DNA sequence: AGGTTAC
């Protein structure tokens, strides 16, 4: 569903039609007058201008998977007579909506402008660790949104934050990456993965390219993972692999989605590493065979894993990876386990 | 004089 509206350029939620922020960022010589709909990158808070009508500004870049990872976004500067009615944004990664906003050109950069009657529509990080980064907003300018771009909101959040967030809380990984064959409550998967690029006849190691993430209540970690892919801006030629660290191998549900996703992507392999055999005793065995079957490639967790994902995912902040009593000793039996998985 | 001010 969210694949296909940033493509054509506009896409239309509630009743207002959208502009992609990569599609702003083009021009022409006219102004044209667009709403906008992204995650506040960076931020400048609401001071006094010096010159021209000394109007109050405040400065946003907006985001939008239309953009790469590392791109800041669209320089937006919204200007207001009274000032006190500006949007008051808190942190870097709250979603915003925008009505009625100019794109021209300043010096080649496009930026936009701000109408006069230009009207907005805040949302919390949802995945920060406050609560409180929406603080109450001024009245005049403010828009009643719904629960339908409510969705649209943290949908981008979760998008931004599934790409601005490499590092973990140590006592995390220890709990959830215990390879112990039989283990509670850990009830969730963490998955934490690596993309490599063709080039030179061999893969270029990306670090900055990383990430990790936590499953929902009651969707599942392997399809948010699978979600974030297609805002990635692969290049179509280029061939690219995927290796993901889970601590739980897939379930069979969602071993048939990232199955069907070889099926989908004709340049993207997928190699994943578990610390834990997930086996409900039901179909979990026949969903590693499927998704085996269907060109991707799993394997066991082993020592130089656990050192890897700890010298990457983790904010171990100094200290080196400290193994567990066994960990080689449950790796072999798995990997025992495993080889017996695929031969049935 | 809609895009100076912000830059
Ligand atoms: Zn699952």
């Amino acid at each position: 569903q969210l694949n296909e509206l940033l493509n054509a350029g506009e896409y239309k939620i509630g009743e207002l039609t959208f502009q992609s922020i990569r599609s702003s960022q083009e021009l022409q010589k006219k102004n044209t007058i667009v709403n906008l709909f992204g995650i506040v990158k960076d931020f400048t808070p609401s001071r006094q201008s010096l010159h021209g009508t000394k109007d109050w500004v405040t400065t946003v870049y907006l985001w939008d998977p239309t953009c790469d990872t590392s791109s800041i976004g669209l320089q937006i500067h919204l200007f207001s007579k009274q000032g006190n009615d500006l949007p008051v944004i808190k942190q870097v990664g709250q979603p915003l909506l925008l009505h009625q906003i100019t794109l021209r050109s300043y010096r080649d950069r496009t930026q936009g402008l701000s109408k006069d009657q230009f009207r907005y529509a805040l949302w919390p990080d949802f995945s920060s660790n406050s609560k409180d980064t929406l603080c109450p907003q001024p009245m005049p300018r403010l828009m009643k949104t719904g629960d339908k771009e409510e969705q649209f909101a943290l949908l981008l959040n979760k998008i931004w934050d599934e790409q601005t967030n490499h590092s973990m809380d140590p006592p995390t990984f220890t709990f959830n990456f215990n390879n112990e064959p039989w283990v509670r409550g850990r009830h969730e998967t963490y998955l934490c993965y690596e993309v490599e690029r063709m080039h030179n006849d061999t893969w270029v190691k990306l670090n900055q390219r990383r990430g990790f993430l936590a499953n929902q209540a009651p969707r599942h970690a392997e399809l948010c993972f699978l979600d974030v892919i297609p805002f990635w801006k692969l290049d179509l030629d280029q061939d690219y692999r995927v290796t993901c660290f889970t601590s739980w191998s897939p379930c069979f549900s969602c071993a048939q989605e990232m199955a069907k996703f070889i099926s989908k992507n004709k340049h993207v392999s997928l190699c994943i590493k578990t610390a834990r055999i997930y086996d409900d005793q039901g179909r979990a065995q026949e969903g590693l065979r499927t998704l085996a079957e269907a060109g991707a490639k799993i394997s066991i967790m082993t020592y130089s894993e656990f050192k890897h994902c700890w010298d990457t995912f983790v904010d171990h902040q100094g200290a080196p990876f400290q193994p567990w009593d066994g960990l080689d000793e449950h790796s072999q039996d798995l990997s025992g386990r495993l080889r017996a998985i695929l031969q049935n």
